This record gives C-alpha cells, structure tokens and sequence, in this order.
C-alpha cells in the first residue's frame, strides 16, 4: 500500500512470574493463564472444580521479554513507531532502558514514537503487568464503601477501578479469570515523512442520485522540514475506480487536518441481512511525496441508519431506520466468545457470523460487560449487513466519576468510536448495560449512607449524561447514542413499558410463563432469556461420567445462577413431564428452552408496529457453562438457534391459541408485497390420518413489513378436548400457482398433555469425507427429535423438530471430523422417550 515496512513483534517472546527469575517461552498475543496452561504450569480452567485452583494469579506480577533485531537502514528511516493494540491492563513498557509508557487501559491502543530510543543490532523490550487486583487494593481501602458489583466474584469489587473487561472478574454464566497481558498484536512500522494517524470517510448525504462524503484525514508528520505532497483518494467498487479526487498540501511537522470532498453517483446502497446486499465500497486514502508515503483504506457501506426514538400515542418509540424504511430487528446480544480473547481465533468468528446469518438475524448487542470487539468482529458484521448495536463498557454497577477515572475513559471513548466509525453495520451507541435499572430498582439505596448515594447518581450524570454523549456527538455526530438499556422501562412496572426499550426479565427472573409474553409487550426488547444445560458432548468436556448431575459439585462449578437449576425444574414443570435421567432432562431442558423462547420472539413479530426488534439474551458462551445461550461454547447449535431461526424467517405462519381460540397470523419481512396467496391448513393425529377435511383461505396479501390476522376460528365446535391431545395443526402458505413460500406445525395442548404413541425414529445413511446425509422415518409422530452425534462443533440442516407421521425427512450433518469409512454414531431423541 505504501513504503512504509511494518514488523510483527509476535515471535521471540518470554514469560515470567515476577520475583521468581524464572523465564518461559511465552505467544503472544496472548494471556498470562494461557502462557502457564501451555507449559502445564495451570491445569484446565474449565474442566471440573478447576475455577477456585486458578485463582493465585490474579495475585502475582507478571513480566514478558523480547528482542529484535534493527539495521543500519532502517534506523535511517524518518520515523519508527511501536504499537500496542491492547496491553490488559497496567503495563510498563520498557525498551532499551527506557520507560515508554505506563498503560492503564485494556480498551486503548497506544502509538509510541520510539526511532531515538532503538539502537543498531540488538534492541530489548521488556513489560512488566501489574496485577490488577493489587493495584487496586490501595484504591479500595481508600474507597471507604465497596461499589454494588454482584458480577465481580471476590468479597473486594475492585473491577469498577479498572478499565478492563467486567466479565474477567466473573459473571453469572461466566468463570473468574482476571488475566494479564500482550492481548492485541504489536507492531513496529519504519516509515518515511509522516503517517495517517486516521481516516474517517464521513457521509454527509444520501439520496439513490448522490451520494456525498467528506474524507477525512489526520496526518502526523514526523520531520522538520515543511513537505509539498499530494492527497488522493480513490473510491472503488469490485476492483473498478467509481471515483477518484486529490488535494495539494504542504504537510507541516506533527499534526495535518486534511479533508477531501468526494461524490458516488447512483450508489449502489448497502442492505441489511434480508433486504439485499451488503455492498462496501472501497475507500483508499494516500499521501504521495515526489512515493505514496502513507496510505489507508476502509470498506464502506453507503446507507442511512437513523435510531427514531420520539414521544407518541403509546409512550416512546425505540425503532431503526435503514435506508428509509423501518425495519424489525431479529437478532441476539453477544458476549465474550471466550475467557481468554487471544484464543478466539479468525474461523471461530467467521463460524459466529456464519451462525448469525443462518438464524435470519439483522442485528447484534455487543454487550457491554465484554470488550469493544477486534475489528475482525465489525468487518464481518459489515459483509454480513449485521447492524451492530455497541455498549461501552460498563455493566451493572454504578462506577466512580472522579477525573483521572473519567480521563481514562474519554480515552477510550476516542479511541474506539475513531477505530469504529468507518463500519457500516455500526448502528448505534448506548452507555451501559442496566445502570440506571440498577440504580433505581436493585436497592442500593440500603446498602449506602445517603451521601454516598448522591454521589453514585451524580456520578451517574457525569459519566453516561455528559462524557459519553458529548464524545460521540464530536466523534461520531451522526450515530445515535442512548444512555442505558433498559432507559426507562422496568420489568415489574407496566406503566414503563411503552417507554423505549425493555429487558423483560418477567420470564426467568420473575418466574412469569412463557405466555406473559404474549401479553407485556415493549417498543423493543433489547433482552429476554431463558437457561439450558448444554448438551451432554459439552457437559462430557468438563465433567466425568460420575458428575452427570444437575446438583454435583463438578455441576454447580458451571452454573453461575445460584437459582438457575430450580427455574430450569419449575418451569419444565409447566409444559413437560420430567425425565428421571440426568441425560433426559438434559434434551428437555433444551426443548424447553427452544420452544419457550421462541413463542415470545414470535409475540414480538406479531405485534409489529407496537414492537420494533427483539434481541434475546444471549447468543453465545465464553465457556463450558449453563447459560442463557443459543450456541453452547464449542459451536453447537441448542434448540433455541434453530428454533430462532424459524421465528425469524423473512416470512413466517404464526399460529396463536388463547382463551381456548386459535389465530393465524402472517408476518412479513420482506420489501415487497405478496399478493393472491392460499393459507392452507389441515389437522392430522399422531397416526397420519387427516381428521376432517383442509382449510383454505385464498385471495391473501402479505404486505412488506407487517403482521396481520388471516384467521380466527374458535375451537370448541371443531376439535374434542380428545382431538387436542391427539392430533395437530399443519399450516402451508402458497402462491397463486401452488407453490410453497412458508409452512408451520401447532399443537393445541402442552407437551405434557399430549398423548405421544410409542415410536421409533429409523434413519438410513450415506457418509462421505466431511459430510453425513440421514433419512429418517417415524409411521406416528416423533416430538421435538435430537439427532445427536458425539463430534464437538457438528453442523445440521435441521435439528429439533418435530418428524411428523410417516413424512420422511432428509438432515445432512457436516464435519471435517467425518471421515468416510468412520460411521457417525447417531442417537435419536424424542420426548415419548423420556418417560415410561
Ligand atoms: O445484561 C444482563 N442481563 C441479565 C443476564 C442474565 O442474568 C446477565 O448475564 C446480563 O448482565
Ligand atoms: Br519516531
Ligand atoms: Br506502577
Ligand atoms: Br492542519
Ligand atoms: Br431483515
Ligand atoms: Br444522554
Ligand atoms: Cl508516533
Ligand atoms: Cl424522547
Ligand atoms: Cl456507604
Ligand atoms: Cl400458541
Ligand atoms: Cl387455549
Ligand atoms: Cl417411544
């Protein structure tokens, strides 16, 4: 891209626990606790009672060397800069004697000017990691009162000092791991006359004729002299030039503001994952002198994204704007994919997205207790159209507000609204996850004197009312910014829920059936959740054959929600009889979870314009856990991901039964209008056999981006309290001409009360190298059906779904642990299986 010579410092380097003299082959980047597990110097954090056996170093110090080698040539280089793109969390760094630079803040990436300190030949870093718990133990004594961070698993709360990712600290579906060190790559860059320091490619209109963008550049000249150079940009599309412009400067020593007008004529608009294509531009900015001396560039997405929040008939909107047309947000909010960030690797990302894209999702939360992601995580967003809704930071506790605390802060606010600024899957800032909640409503009011609590809701202000927003409306002007979510609405106050977005922790936490959420709806709800143990491949990776328990303490070590286990009863309770086996109740709990779920993702859909998005609580985990998540830690999709994916399919059949009544509404995510279509539906028992004669309802339209009523029709006078246990409703949508666009199954009763026949599941199968293609046949009905294979991380077309009378179904299962020759052990599961 231009003369610069950048040199990855990711080789060469060693460990050492402080004090000890004793030093070890270390990666970076990387963690401390993975540096020792690599030397068996830890054992397994997430296996069995390993937690509390990892505990000791968060105690210690830890130092990391290296060496490097620099010529006589590239010390003459104009300029040299060392680059840290993440130091957790108070790191001095030294080289060649010289202290470079104290850092204090695992979300900023520092640039250090270093080509006076370096020397020919041999040159020696050295970075000694405080711990973070030690550094802070001062603060806290000082402190006089321990802020309310439940989250933060030590009687000491000295997270909230630290900027540094809440969740290391544990969480309650997370492990305690406050780890150390070099988390993001190092680089050294030789480099002559000047750098860009930033390009930000800033819209400043969009019609489908035009659209205009202001470039915008930051460039930090590093010699004396003044230097006439030449500014170009040029914007291209699939390897084509759309638009080319440059500027004529003389760069001044240290810092240049440069800004370049640029248009693109009918552009070609990104769209979010349902409505087209994810279209990036490609912006490239250069500085030439006499050389191109500096060059960056940026993929970019044209579009507009406006958050519309305003007072109205029903409270307070909470919707997003793309390109001018509301859209219904489908999607889940995202934590930390593991413990220790180095180890998510570039194909456990693109597998997430791959994941997100599958289950029809639009928009992901990056929650707040995590870290602003790896710019990894937002390209990917970017050519996913996956909107991105970004937290900083800060969760569930108030934290301090004094000016070295918010210096550091509005460190990393800059930082990383510069760093994610150019995406186009960027929707929107909020400041914390359920602070203001916290608050308001966790009664923190008893556990402080009443100063000190004026001085959490003044802090409050400070922080999240005036810092936050005042950063993004200079940085990043045009991007919506909230101060909290929930904002307003609690879950236990239903005066608050037309007002903005809620976290209707009603189910689960309030103990509500999984029907309330047919009836507490909000504008948006930004969470929702419901536990599940992970399926027993998971479960087999951290306990042994005699853990198998729900209330072993190997098991109670991997659930962090001390009422976890008696929900997950209570509520299976309701709809499901319980199974006996520890390995039973293991699928149900994941059926349970599924079909609950998905019943409240299918109310919010319903009730659009009402509701504008649902995000559920939580997509992923950071480890071998029971958790509220859809993907379990090694990849596997749990029921809820592909019962997720059904209730949000672009068009989808939704059955609603209340008050002994059955509705059927059609829900459309689609930009166009469907005109002239046949709902068909016909009951049939566990049998096969049709019971009365199919229902047709023709002359149907499907507008885009509604939910409307088709059907109402009672059910006394059509099926006997004996026809409810005994068959079910099928429901298909079709075209004019016959053809299927959508298909739906209803059951009239709970599971439990359901009189499931005894049956067998048959399936024939042709396996190859990577891939496993099944047929599976039931002459009765086969409910809620695990197909389970043993192969961590497999993937199905269809999994958890009810095999339906004599209607064979073809599932392929993908691997690149299947090996043709190998025969893929497969256990099927279905729910008359579970109790005699
Ligand atoms: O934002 C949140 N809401 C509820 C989750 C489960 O208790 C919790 O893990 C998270 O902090
Ligand atoms: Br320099
Ligand atoms: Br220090
Ligand atoms: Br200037
Ligand atoms: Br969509
Ligand atoms: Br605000
Ligand atoms: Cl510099
Ligand atoms: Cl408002
Ligand atoms: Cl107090
Ligand atoms: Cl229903
Ligand atoms: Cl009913
Ligand atoms: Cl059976």
């Amino acid at each position: 891209n231009d003369t610069s010579e950048v040199m990855l410092l990711d080789t060469g380097w060693e460990f050492s626990q402080s004090g000890t003299e004793k030093w070890m082959p270390a990666t970076v980047p990387g963690t401390v606790h993975q540096d020792l597990i690599s030397h068996e110097l830890l054992p397994n954090p997430f296996y069995g009672m390993n937690e509390k056996k990892i505990q000791w170093v968060e105690n210690e110090d830890w130092e990391y060397r290296t060496s490097f080698i620099v010529s006589e040539e590239q010390l003459n280089r104009d300029g040299i800069q060392l680059i840290f793109e993440g130091l957790d969390t108070y790191a001095d760094v030294y080289l060649n004697g010289s202290l470079l630079l104290k850092a204090d803040n695992m979300f900023v990436g520092y640039t250090l000017p270093v080509k006076s300190v370096l020397r020919k030949g041999e040159n020696h870093l050295y970075i000694y990691f405080h711990s973070p718990i030690r550094q802070t133990l001062p603060q806290y004594a000082s402190n006089g009162f321990n802020y309310p961070a439940d989250n933060d698993h030590h009687e000491k709360h000295l997270s909230v000092f630290s900027r540094k990712a809440p969740y290391s600290y544990g969480w309650d579906w997370g492990i305690r791991m406050v780890t150390s060190g070099v988390w993001r790559p190092v680089t050294l860059r030789f480099y002559d006359i000047a750098t860009i320091s930033d390009y930000y490619v800033r819209q400043l209109s969009l019609t489908d004729e035009n659209a205009r963008l202001s470039n915008e550049l930051i460039v930090n000249q590093i010699v004396p002299q003044k230097i006439p150079a030449e500014v170009r940009v040029n914007v291209s599309l699939n390897g084509t030039t759309v638009t080319e412009v440059k500027q004529q400067v003389t760069l001044q020593p240290g810092i240049n503001h440069i800004t370049l007008p640029a248009e693109v004529t009918n552009p070609v608009r990104w769209m979010p994952n349902g409505w087209g294509t994810p279209t990036l531009y490609d912006f490239s900015a250069q500085i030439a002198c006499g050389r191109i001396v500096a060059e960056q560039s940026h993929r970019i997405g044209l579009r507009t994204i406006r958050v519309v929040n305003e007072k109205d008939k029903d409270g307070e909107s909470f919707y997003f704007e793309v390109n001018g047309i509301p859209m219904f947000a489908k999607g889940a909010n995202y934590i930390p994919q593991d413990a220790l960030l180095p180890n998510v690797t570039t194909e456990r990302y693109q597998t997430l997205f791959r994941d997100m894209k599958e289950a029809n999702m639009n928009m992901v939360r990056i929650w707040g207790g995590g870290t602003y992601e790896n710019n990894l995580f937002y390209d990917l967003a970017d050519e996913n159209g996956i909107l991105v809704w970004q937290d900083f930071m800060f969760a569930c506790t108030p934290y301090p507000s004094d000016p070295t605390f918010l210096k550091r802060v509005e460190a990393e606010a800059v930082y990383n609204i510069r760093r994610l600024r150019n995406h186009a899957s960027l929707a929107m800032w909020c400041g914390n996850n359920e602070i203001l909640e916290a608050l308001k409503y966790w009664g923190f009011e008893k556990k402080f004197t009443p100063e000190v609590y004026q001085g959490l809701m003044h802090g409050y202000d400070k922080l999240f009312r005036e810092l936050l927003p005042s950063t993004v409306k200079e940085f990043d002007s045009d991007r919506f910014y909230v101060h909290s979510s929930p904002y307003l609405a609690n879950w236990g106050r239903p005066e608050s829920w037309g007002t903005g977005d809620s976290h209707n922790w009603g189910v689960w936490y309030g103990k509500k059936p999984f029907e309330s959420l047919d009836t507490d709806l909000p504008r948006f709800m930004s969470e929702f959740g419901f536990q599940s143990f992970p399926e027993m491949k998971t479960i087999a990776a951290f306990a042994a054959p005699e853990d198998y328990q729900i209330e072993s303490e190997v098991m109670n070590a991997h659930q962090k929600s001390s009422i976890g286990n008696s929900l997950i009863r209570t509520y299976m309770e309701r709809d499901y009889i319980i199974p006996e086996s520890f390995e039973d109740f293991v699928y149900v709990g994941l059926v349970l979870q599924g079909q609950g779920m998905r019943h409240g993702l299918e109310a919010h859909r319903r009730n659009r314009p009402y509701c504008m998005g649902t995000l559920y609580w939580q997509l992923n985990d950071s480890w071998p856990v029971v958790s509220w998540s859809s993907i379990d830690y090694y990849g596997n999709w749990k029921a809820l991901h592909y019962q997720a994916k059904r209730a949000f399919a672009p068009v989808l059949i939704n059955p609603i039964q209340q008050n002994d009544s059955l509705s059927v509404y059609l829900i459309s995510d689609r930009l166009d209008t469907m005109e002239q279509m046949t709902l068909e539906m016909k009951v049939v028992d566990f049998d096969g056999k049709t019971l009365g004669k199919k229902i047709q309802v023709h002359s149907l339209e499907v507008p885009a981006n509604t939910s409307k009523c088709v059907y109402r029709a009672k059910l006394d006078g059509w099926l006997t309290p004996e026809d409810c246990r005994r068959s079910f409703l099928k429901l298909i949508l079709k075209d004019k001409s016959g053809h299927q666009v959508a298909e739906s199954v209803h059951f009239f009763r709970k599971t439990k009360d359901l009189q499931l026949p005894p049956t067998s599941v048959s399936y024939q199968m042709k396996q190859t190298d990577g891939k496993c293609e099944l047929t599976l046949f039931s002459s009765m009905l086969a409910k809620d059906i695990f197909i389970e294979t043993p192969l961590q991380g497999a993937r199905y077309s269809d999994n958890f779904f009810d095999l339906l009378p004599g209607e064979r179904k073809k599932v392929i299962i993908t691997s690149p642990r299947i090996k043709k020759g190998e025969e893929l052990p497969v256990n099927i599961k279905h729910i008359r299986e579970t109790y005699k």
